[PDB]
């Protein structure tokens, strides 16, 4: 759904957030660790409907960057729609412990024939966002692989088109 967040700027008047224009909307592209943006729970793929009550519709990435930098006040408010491009696909590890996909730089690149990923219709050219709800955006591939490997039999992956 939609919600309001209220962020307090840090030491340098920053919130740790980079935004990106997509289809005449504005979306969260990068959230800094331990930042005000992380504190209020902003995540890669969240949609920003308003900043300080002003509609973001049609803003360029540069204009959103400017609005954030030049915002007057110690606080910045936003209206957020939670990751509208996100979907889950649930798969099951086979007897060798595999769900059946290859990924590189956090993006699914190949589906293994006659695997659980194949049976459940996992797609390529998609970001791996969460594994059973655990956020893996920005992790190294070996870290993603480790989280996958230690998951139980049910593996639900949250994905987003890349
Ligand atoms: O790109 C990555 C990197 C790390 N993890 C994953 C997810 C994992 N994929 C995977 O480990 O493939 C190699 C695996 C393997 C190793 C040795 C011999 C046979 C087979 C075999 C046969 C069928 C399907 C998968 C496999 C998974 O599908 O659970 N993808």
């Amino acid at each position: 759904g939609i919600r309001e967040v209220i962020l307090c700027k840090d030491q340098d008047g920053k919130i740790g957030l980079r935004l990106k224009s997509v289809d005449n909307g504005i979306f969260v592209q990068l959230v800094q660790a331990n930042s005000p943006a992380s504190l209020v729970g902003l995540r890669f793929g969240d949609q920003v409907l308003q900043i300080n009550g002003e509609n973001c519709a049609g803003w360029s990435s540069d204009k959103a960057h400017k609005v954030l930098k030049q915002a007057f006040g110690e606080k910045i408010t936003m209206t957020i729609r939670d990751r509208p491009f996100e979907r889950t696909v649930t798969m099951h590890k086979d007897s060798s412990g595999h769900v059946g996909f290859i990924f590189k730089s956090g993006k699914i690149t190949s589906i293994v024939k006659d695997s659980s990923a194949a049976r459940n219709g996992l797609l390529t050219d998609h970001h791996i966002c969460e594994i059973n709800g655990q956020n893996v955006i920005g992790l190294k591939d070996a870290q993603i692989a480790d989280i996958l490997s230690t998951a139980g039999t049910v593996v639900t992956i949250t994905i987003m088109p890349a």
